[PDB]
DNA sequence: CACTCTACCGATAAGCAGACGTACCTCTCGACCCTGTGCT
């Protein structure tokens, strides 16, 4: 709306970081795959499926 | 028929050992030996 905010904003610079976590790195999803072979259960671990 | 010395099955603890330990998730990195014996 271009109105002067009612309250007095805290702003200026500072050192910021970006971590190694990264959300696409970690989304995952499954609905059917890979099974071990023992117990015939879903196989551990998002890079397998 | 008053005694006190050993037999008992009891209970006592005793030291023993053996037995247990949040959840879910991501990734990287490394994985036998020793000696008989035929080959050439």
């Amino acid at each position: 709306t271009g109105r002067k905010l009612v309250a007095q904003v805290f702003l200026g610079p500072t050192y910021y970081q970006r971590l190694k976590h990264l959300v696409d790195d970690k989304i995952h999803a499954r609905a059917r795959g890979p099974v071990q072979i023992l117990t015939r259960q879903p196989v551990e671990g998002r890079s397998r499926d």
